C-alpha cells in the first residue's frame, strides 16, 4: 500500500493536536528533582513544630495580640445576621422590601467594617490584614449569593402556592449555612453534589503539594525578588515613566513565575484539599485558561467561582432588568476593579488606584488582543499580557510597601 | 436548574483533559523574553558574512584540507553503484542472486569505508568526522530501503507477467533517486506525496528556528557544561562508581535539556526545512513521545523515520522469515545498538561500548517501567529514564574526549 500519508507535525502552528499532558509532567519531574533535596531537609526542619495548638492556645489567651484572627472570627456575627433576617423572611416577618434592606445593611456592614478596623489599628500586620480583608470579601460575595437563591426560591413558592432533594424552607439550618460558608464556591445552591468518600492518598497528595509549593514560592521570592528589588530602591510614587518600566522589566518575570506558583498552589492544591475534606463533589475551580486564545477568553476560564458568581448574580441579574448589555458588562468589570483595588491596597494603606487601572485597561486590551492577533499568535499575546498586564499592579504595591518599611 | 456538577479539576491526575497547547507556547514566549535581545545582536553580527561561496570556493581550491565534506562527495559513488546495478537488474542482467550480492558488497563498503578513512586519518575534525558518518549511515539505510522495495515491485510484476501514479520500472531515474537521497525519510517508496508550494513564510519561520536554538544550545554548553566539565577534570575511564555518578547527576540536566533542543532544532526544524524546500507532504517525523507511559511507546514514536525504516526492512521482514518474534524484536535492538556505537564512537575513536550498553538495557529498562510504573507516574518514570538514561551514554563519550584534549 502506502507508508507516507500528507500530513503535518505535531508541533506545527496548524496541525490541531493539543495532547501535551507529559509537559506538565515534564515541569513537575524537574522540580522535584531540583528541589527535592531542600523539601525534605525543611520538612523535616519545620514539621517536628507542635504550631496548630500551641498558636491557637497563645492566641485564646489574648485576644487583643491577634486582631486579623478576632476579624475572622467576628464575621461570624454577620453570617448569624444574614441568617436570622433570612428565616424571619421565611416564616413570614419582615416582608420582602424590609428584608431586602436589612441584607444591604449587613453586606455593607461586612465590607466597610474591616477596612475601618484595619484603617484605625495599627497593631496589624499586612499578611494578616489581607487574610481578614480576604475572608471578608469571600463572606460578602457568599452571603449575596445566600440572599439570591433564597429569593428566588422563596418567590418560586409563593407562585406555586396559587396553584433526596431539599425544597426550600427545610435548608434553612445551621449546619447548611455553615456548610456553605467553608465551601468552595461563591454560588449559593441547594443540594450542593457530594463526593462518595475522603480518598486518604489524594488529601495527602494535595498537601504535600501545598508544602512544596510553598516552599518553592518562598525560595523565589527570597533569592530572586528581594534582592532585584534592593538593587535600586525607589518608590514607584515618584519615578518616572522609563525608570518605573525600566525596573518592572526586570522584576515581571520572576513575579509571573510567583503568579503561576501561586494559581496552582491555591485553585488546586489549597481548595482541591477542602474540597476532598468535605466531600464537595464539584472540583472545577479552572479551566483551559492557558490555551486561551482572547483575554475574554481568559476571564471567563481563570477563577471559576468569582467569574461563575460575577456571571449569575451580577450580569445576568442585570440583563434581566435590560439595561444595556454593553453597560452591565462594564458594570460587571467595574465591581471586579473595585474589589481588587480593595483587596490589594487596605492591607498596605496604599490609595494608588492601580490594580483598579489594571482591571479597567483590561478592556481596550480585550478588544486589541481579539481585532490584531489570531491564534498561537493571539495566545501568545495573552501570554504577553500576563506577564506584564494586570499581576505588574500587585507587584508595584507590594514593591513600594516593601521599600518604604526595610 | 444547577450550576454544580460532579467534575474533576483538569490537572487532576484523572480528569483526562490533555490539552496543553499554551505551556509549548508559554515555552516559546519565555525563550524569547529571555533570548531575543542577545539573537538580535548575534545574528547582526554573525549574518553580515558570505560564509557559503567563500568556503565552497576555499574547499574546491584544496580538495585534501577538509577530508569530511569529501567523503560525503564520494558517497555518491556509492549511490551511482547501487542505482547501475538496480538498473541492470530491471533491464534483465544480472540476476538476482548476483544482484543481491553486489548490492551487499556496495552496503558493506558504504558502511566499513568510512570508518576506515576516519581511523586512519589524523587530519580530520570530530565533528566533521561525525557529520560524515552520520551521512554515510544515512545513506546505507536509504540503499537498503531502495533494494528492499525494488526488489518486491520487481517480484510483484514478474509474478504479474505470468496472468499519475508510476509503475515499477519507470521510476529507476537519476532525478528519482537523488529526491529519494535528500528526502526527509528512510524508507523509500515510488510516488512521494507532495505538497503544493514553498510557503515562504513558513521556511523563514523554520530557518529563525534554526538559527535561534543554535545560538540557545551554544549558550547552554558553554556556559552550563563547559564549566562544570572544568570543575572536576577526570576521565570517566578510570573513576569508580560512586565518583562517575556523582558527576552524571551533576552534568545531568544541562545534558537533557541540550537534548530537548536539538530534538526541536533537528526534527522539527531542520527536516521540515528540507521538506518544505522541496515539497514532501508527510512532515510526520515525530509524536507525541513526551506523554508516552512506557518505554515501548517511547521508541515507537521518537524519531519516527528511523523507526518505519527499522519496522518496514528488519522487523516484518524478519518475521516474514517467522524467526521468533521475540528474537526478532531483540535483533532490531541490536542493529540500533550498533549503530549507536559506530555513530557516538569512531569519530572520537573511543570503543568504550557505552551507547551500545544504554540502547541494549533499554529492554530490561521496558520491562521495568511497564510492569512498576503505570499512568502518569509511568510517564514520570519514562521522563527520569530519558534524564539519565541513554543520553547520558553519549555524554560520558563526549565528556572523555573533552577531558584528554584540552
Ligand atoms: C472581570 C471579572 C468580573 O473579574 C474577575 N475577577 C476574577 N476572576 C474572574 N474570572 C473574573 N471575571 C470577570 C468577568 C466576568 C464576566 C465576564 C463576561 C464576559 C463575556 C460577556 C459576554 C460576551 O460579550 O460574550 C459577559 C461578561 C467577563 C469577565
Ligand atoms: C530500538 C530501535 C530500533 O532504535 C531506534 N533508534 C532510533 N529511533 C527509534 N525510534 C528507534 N526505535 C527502535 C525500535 C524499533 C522497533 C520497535 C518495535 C517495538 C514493538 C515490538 C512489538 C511489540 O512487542 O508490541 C516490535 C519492535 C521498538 C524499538
Amino acid at each position: 500500500l502506502r507508508c507516507h500519508r500528507l500530513q503535518d507535525s505535531l508541533f506545527s502552528s496548524d496541525s490541531g493536536f493539543s495532547n501535551y499532558r507529559g509537559i506538565l509532567n515534564w515541569c513537575v519531574v524537574m522540580l522535584i528533582l531540583s528541589n527535592a533535596r531542600l523539601f525534605l531537609e525543611n520538612l523535616i526542619k519545620y514539621g517536628i513544630l507542635v504550631d496548630p495548638i500551641q498558636v491557637v492556645s497563645l492566641f485564646l489567651k489574648d485576644p487583643y495580640s491577634w486582631p486579623a484572627p478576632c476579624l475572622v472570627i467576628a464575621a461570624n456575627v454577620f453570617a448569624v445576621a444574614a441568617f436570622q433576617v433570612e428565616k424571619r423572611l421565611a416564616v413570614g416577618a419582615l416582608t420582602e422590601q424590609a428584608g431586602l434592606l436589612l441584607h444591604v445593611a449587613n453586606l455593607a456592614t461586612i465590607l466597610c467594617f474591616p477596612a475601618a478596623v484595619v484603617l484605625l489599628v495599627e497593631s496589624i500586620t499586612p499578611v494578616g490584614s489581607l487574610l481578614a480583608l480576604m475572608a471578608h470579601t469571600i463572606l460578602f460575595l457568599k452571603l449575596f449569593s445566600y440572599r439570591d437563591v433564597n429569593s428566588w426560591c422563596r418567590r418560586a413558592r409563593a407562585k406555586a402556592a396559587s396553584a433526596h432533594t431539599v425544597s426550600y424552607p427545610d435548608n434553612l439550618t445551621y449546619r447548611d449555612l455553615y456548610y456553605f460558608l467553608f465551601a468552595p464556591t461563591l454560588c449559593y445552591e441547594l443540594n450542593f453534589p457530594r463526593s462518595p468518600r475522603i480518598r486518604k492518598r489524594f488529601l495527602l497528595r494535595r498537601i504535600l503539594e501545598m508544602l512544596f509549593f510553598t516552599q518553592l514560592q518562598v525560595g523565589l521570592i527570597q533569592q530572586w525578588m528581594v534582592p532585584t528589588i534592593q538593587n535600586s530602591m525607589k518608590p514607584f510614587k515618584d519615578m518616572d515613566y522609563s525608570r518605573i518600566i525600566e525596573r518592572l522589566l526586570k522584576l515581571a518575570v520572576p513575579n509571573h513565575l510567583i503568579w503561576l506558583i501561586f494559581f496552582y498552589w491555591l485553585f488546586h492544591s489549597c481548595l482541591n484539599a477542602v474540597a476532598e475534606l468535605m466531600q464537595f463533589g464539584d472540583r472545577e475551580f479552572y479551566r483551559d485558561w492557558w490555551n486561551s486564545e482572547s483575554v475574554t477568553y481568559f476571564w471567563q476560564n481563570w477563577n471559576i467561582p468569582v467569574h461563575k458568581w460575577c456571571i449569575r448574580h451580577f450580569y445576568k441579574p442585570m440583563l434581566r432588568r435590560g439595561s444595556s448589555k454593553w453597560m452591565a458588562r462594564t458594570g460587571v468589570f467595574l465591581a471586579s476593579a473595585f474589589f481588587h483595588e480593595y483587596l490589594v491596597s487596605v492591607p498596605l494603606r496604599m490609595f494608588r488606584l492601580w490594580a483598579f487601572t489594571g482591571m479597567m485597561a483590561q478592556i481596550p486590551l480585550a478588544w486589541f488582543v481579539g481585532r490584531f492577533f489570531q491564534g498561537n499568535y493571539g495566545n501568545a499575546a495573552v501570554w504577553l499580557s500576563l506577564i506584564i498586564g494586570q499581576p505588574i499592579a500587585v507587584l508595584m504595591y507590594v514593591h513600594d510597601y516593601y521599600v518604604l518599611n526595610y
